[PDB]
């Protein structure tokens, strides 16, 4: 079997990207978002603190005749960005875009954080990564990926993201209109959990391909691309005016530059992110400082390939039994 879900942004700059989901029966449609980062299903509900929900949809179990209590099961999870939310489980049936999975872990979150709180438009997290990550205890979940496995036609998601525009996520197929040239595939990394790759090196604008290993993970749930720091004060210098900002935390440019474009190396094939997919806009209303895409991954401890990087290509999550990431140009 297979299915297939268009994927929305958020807001006006991509900070993030919202997939329909329908959850019990009958289908209660949810608006997650897909992060291969972390391993947890989990949604608002009719058992979130009144206070912390502000417009965002809810699941209602008890509404569902598929729903079960997972006796004694609970979760909590904390992301990288300082996130947070916890509550208890249940399983019930979940598809996306056609594609039906009967006893999932649905997690129900009884506190979240005040930054998912103020984001009305996000009803709670899809986690794509292994399920090794997977926080329910004392006994540990499988994502919706691990449970679609077996029906599926091939053990693959592909993520083809949008700028500024709707994109899609394929469940059990590869679409070959999608993308352009060949795909190149390059060895994963499980130890940690995620879909972890080496790229082979980055250039910046039109200069000289710098062959270099770079170790991160592919994340479709975080925003922006967190590099070492000699990789991001080489593609910064190259921008007049930009500096670091400790008090707006990153790199900022003046919002009258034009910034030129990153390409990074996936075994010998290189995917080139334009200059424009950078700009993240002003640091608050009117200003003419603007907030880069590209920031440095020193305080996070690993790098990451966010939207920033994926968008720029048709990406396939090979979950065979050796699994590997696939990059296309589009
Ligand atoms: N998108 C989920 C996620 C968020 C943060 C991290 C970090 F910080 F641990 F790398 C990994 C995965
Ligand atoms: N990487 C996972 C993640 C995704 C979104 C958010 C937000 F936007 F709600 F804060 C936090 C953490």
């Amino acid at each position: 079997s297979t299915g297939s879900a268009t994927t929305t942004p958020i807001d006006s700059l991509d900070d993030a990207y919202i997939t329909p989901v329908q959850i019990g029966t009958p289908a209660q449609t949810l608006n997650l978002d897909f992060d291969t980062g972390s391993s947890d299903l989990w949604v608002f509900s009719s058992e979130t603190t009144a206070s912390e929900v502000d417009g965002q949809t809810i699941y209602t179990p008890s509404k569902s005749t598929t729903a079960k209590l997972l006796s004694g099961a609970t979760w909590s999870i904390s992301y990288g960005d300082g996130s947070s939310s916890s509550g208890d489980v249940y399983t019930d049936t979940v598809s996306v875009g056609g594609l039906t999975v009967t006893g999932q872990a649905v997690e129900s979150a009884k506190k979240v954080s005040s930054s998912f709180t103020e984001d009305s438009t996000i009803d709670g997290l899809l986690g794509l990564a292994f399920s090794t990550l997977n926080t329910v205890s004392p006994t540990q979940q499988k994502t919706f990926f691990d449970n679609a496995k077996a029906s599926l036609d091939s053990p693959v998601f592909t993520a083809d993201l949008g700028y500024h525009a709707p994109g899609t996520y394929n469940f059990g197929f590869i679409d070959t209109t999608a993308y352009t040239g060949s795909i190149t595939y390059t060895a994963v990394s499980t130890k940690q959990g995620f879909w972890e790759w080496t790229s082979t090196g980055y250039a910046v604008g039109s200069g000289t391909f710098k062959s270099t290993s770079i170790d991160g993970i592919a994340d479709t749930g975080t925003t922006l691309l967190y590099l070492p720091a000699t990789v991001v004060s080489a593609y910064w210098a190259q921008v007049s005016g930009a500096k670091s900002s400790s008090s707006v935390g990153g790199y900022v440019f003046p919002c009258s530059a034009t910034l030129p474009s990153f390409t990074f190396g996936v075994g010998s094939a290189r995917i080139v992110i334009p200059g424009d997919y950078i700009d993240f806009g002003p640091i608050s209303t009117g200003s003419s400082s603007c907030f880069g895409g590209i920031q440095s991954s020193a305080g996070i401890g690993i790098n990451i390939f966010g939207d920033v990087a994926l968008k720029a290509a048709f990406v396939v999550f090979n979950g065979a039994t050796t699994p590997t990431l696939g990059f296309a140009s589009k």
